[PDB]
This record gives structure tokens, C-alpha cells and sequence, in this order.
């Protein structure tokens, strides 16, 4: 793909724990912090920032970044898609918008090698019993 852009699923969290600055930004719907979970990287020292991008209203979605990061001039941010989405599309627009420098994931968290598939860590919704229910 693009030798520089979404490295393997690890490599946004390994630099992520590893950047001390580092962020994580999960672009995925709010519903999918119902249906699948959202990240657990608090052992690195925070949650992630749940903010649903939308390609539609680029300024009326990055209204939640701003109050979000103390030093977003240093702050190396890591997008987190479900799939594909947009990730690598918001990995170069915060950079240009005031933040330093940004990365996205493959594969996103459900993808087939994406942040599931890959022994990181994850909150998930409550516990429920019913796999086929979804």
C-alpha cells in the first residue's frame, strides 16, 4: 500500500505506549462502542477519544478535537477505524489542522489482522450472553 501509512495493528499501539505523547482517536461510530467495545489503552496512562468522523462536516467534527489534547503540536495521534473507513484520510488532516504528526491503522479494530486480531488490549461492552445475537 503506501510505505509510511497504516502499518500492521500493532504498530499504532507499540507507539502508542512507546511515544509517552502518543493518542488514540477511534473514529468509529458511536454505536460501535455498543456492538464491539472500544480500545483499552489506559494502561499506557488514558482512554482513547471517541469522536465519529464524518468525511460530510470536517469542522464540525474536528470542534471536539481542540478541547481534547493539551499539546496536540507534539502529540502523535493514532486514528482507529472498524474496517478501512477514512483512517488514513484523518491521519493526514489533524496534522495540517494544528497537531504535529498523525497515523492510522490497518484493518482497523474488526478487520481480520485489525486491534482485535492482534493480543491488544479492549474494554468491550458489559457482559451479555447470546453470540448469535450478534
Amino acid at each position: 500500500g503506501s510505505s509510511g501509512s497504516s502499518g500492521s495493528a500493532k504498530n499504532a499501539y507499540t507507539k502508542l505506549g512507546t511515544d509517552d505523547n502518543a493518542q488514540l482517536l477511534d473514529i468509529r461510530a458511536t454505536a460501535d462502542f455498543r456492538q464491539v467495545g472500544s480500545p483499552n489503552i489506559k494502561g499506557l496512562g488514558k482512554k482513547a477519544v471517541s469522536t465519529v468522523y464524518n468525511g460530510e462536516d470536517k469542522p464540525g467534527f474536528l470542534k471536539k478535537l481542540s478541547l481534547k489534547f493539551k499539546d496536540p503540536e507534539n502529540t502523535t495521534l493514532y486514528i482507529l477505524d472498524k474496517f478501512d473507513g477514512n483512517s488514513e484520510l484523518v491521519a493526514e488532516l489533524v496534522a495540517l489542522n494544528g497537531f504535529k504528526s498523525a497515523y492510522a491503522i490497518k484493518d482497523g479494530a474488526e478487520g481480520p489482522r485489525g486491534w482485535l486480531n492482534s493480543s491488544l488490549p479492549w474494554i468491550e461492552p458489559k457482559k451479555t450472553s447470546g453470540p448469535s445475537s450478534g
